[PDB]
């Protein structure tokens, strides 16, 4: 519930949300204050451009409202930062397709594989049938890990030999899922970053091949990024958004990091819906993102 | 988006907003349709006159564009109902007064006392000093409760003996608030249901006595009404508005009632800013009313 969400964000709340209260207590609204607040936002990984927007809007709103007390900045900041997250607060709906195809993109080692498993279990718990495609075809250990997980959870995993063509594996998986009236297909992909131009090509190849079987596929292109990696997450988002058309973002490992500010940078810089946030180890701790619950937990205060 | 507001509005969305979607599915635009729509608005507690206005504008707007599929009324209805709420979209500003005096009026048992406490905590979290006046002077248990609350929250509460003259308590509270550099004074009042002319004269007396200390007081005359009381909320607004001039409204208990559509009747009939809506038990759940947020949650497909 909500109480677990608050507890999971305590390290980010040191600096953001309720963490602002001690910064404002008894201060004057002046440049020294906005400079300290700028610094605190940047340290939290909110990012130069998004921080500049927040500070600018706050400065203007403070003047317009003729505020006297720095404590009164808290509500204006909660509105400003809430608005950033509200603009990307569109939940993923996987209903009504045969299969709904999720193309999972992102670097290796940011919770991409974990997210695939948790989403698969959530959809199954909802009464949907799920299939996986082991599209990261040149990493033999990762394929075998998806297969073993599929074998442990009674979920089919389509896979070919090491070095198979990723687009062919995923083509075969869509074909299989359509014939078995599978509700949701979740397709892994390679996450090696060196060749940006290569990445755009392998992903564009995957998408084109998909569309030979279903012009609507992929129905979702989901990036996974790790919030504890700070601005590396922002740069990955930039890379994959320019590389392929993203329609959804999952941000993992929000719990236990003081770098939870990166969600605001991702929301503001890209405007792509944030579908899920990972706030713990449990299957259900991959939460459908709710901007309002998120903001309330971050800004929760009991004074 | 707006997941928490959608849930607080779940019962209201059965009849309004997204609840229109099933009503229009696959229908043609004709008299039967507008009749079905009028019925659903009335069931949603939008009120006879406000419903007639909506249906009128919708009809003519539908003929002009020669619309045929009832599905196309949805966007027009969202505009019409959004315009109604946008007219009372104006957040309360309490800055710059010494003190800013809020006179809290309404009947007992509609969230008036809860609203006082939530506002007080919000203003103190904003860096303001707050004081309360226990003006509901013949209800000894209500007064003592307010005092105990003030003691728990380190907020002063001005009170006199049971049966004291409410105008005297509030006069003394303004005097104390001015001496103590209080930023916001929130004055409770009686909300007993019998002898409504009696209560109205008491309120006018309170206002006249306040003005002995500050002719701008009360800076806000706030009605509290409970959305679960449906059209009784509208009749309460009319009564209190006629006796003293309301300047703001707080509509409580939107969560869990199917009659949240009464907000449109309140907005349309009086044109008084709705400052706050109560959408849950938390201090933060007394939310500043933002009309576009409310419409989006109501009319959202998802
Ligand atoms: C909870 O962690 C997982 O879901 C998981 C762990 C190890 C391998 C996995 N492969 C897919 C999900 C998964
Ligand atoms: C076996 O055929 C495939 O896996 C395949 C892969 C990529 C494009 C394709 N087009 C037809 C089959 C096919
Ligand atoms: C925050 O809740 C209240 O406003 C409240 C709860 C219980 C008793 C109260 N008395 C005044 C406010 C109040
Ligand atoms: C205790 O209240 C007063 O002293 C009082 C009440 C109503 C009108 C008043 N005018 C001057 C004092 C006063
Ligand atoms: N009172
Ligand atoms: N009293
Ligand atoms: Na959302």
């Amino acid at each position: 519930g909500f109480a677990r969400l608050k507890r999971s964000l305590l390290k980010t709340k040191e600096n953001l949300g309720s963490g602002f209260i001690s910064l404002f207590r008894g201060k004057k609204i002046d440049d020294d204050l906005f400079e300290e607040l700028e610094e605190q936002l940047l340290i939290a990984d909110v990012g130069v451009e998004t921080t500049r927007k927040i500070i600018t809007n706050l400065t203007e709103g403070a003047s317009r409202k003729q505020l006297r007390d720095a404590e009164a900045l808290y509500g204006l900041l909660k509105e400003e930062m809430g608005e950033i997250l509200a603009k990307v607060d569109e939940p993923l709906n996987v209903e009504g397709k045969a299969p709904f195809v999720i193309l999972m993109v992102g670097v290796n080692g940011v919770g991409k594989t974990t997210t695939i498993g948790k989403l698969a279990r959530q959809f199954e718990q909802q009464g949907k049938s799920v299939m996986l495609a082991a599209g990261d075809t040149f990493r033999a250990a990762a394929v075998e890990q998806l297969q073993v997980w599929g074998q442990r959870n009674n979920i089919p995993v389509i896979a070919q030999h090491t070095g198979a063509d990723s687009a062919s594996v995923i083509f075969d998986a869509i074909q299989a899922a359509k014939a078995r009236n599978i509700d949701v297909l979740i397709a892994d992909t390679a996450g090696r970053l060196q060749n940006k131009s290569h990445l755009m090509e392998e992903l564009k190849k995957i998408v084109r091949v998909m569309k030979k079987l279903d012009v609507e596929a992929p129905h979702e292109v989901m990036l996974t990024i790790d919030a504890s990696t700070g601005q590396n997450a922002v740069s990955q988002a930039k890379l994959f958004h320019e590389a392929v058309g993203l329609t959804g973002i999952t941000l993992t490992k929000l719990d236990g990091t003081a770098k939870g500010g990166v969600i605001f940078s991702v929301a503001d810089q890209f405007g792509i819906p944030i579908r899920y946030i990972g706030v713990g180890e449990r299957i259900e701790d991959l939460r459908p993102f709710k901007a309002d619950d998120f903001i309330e937990a971050l800004f929760a205060r009991e004074d």
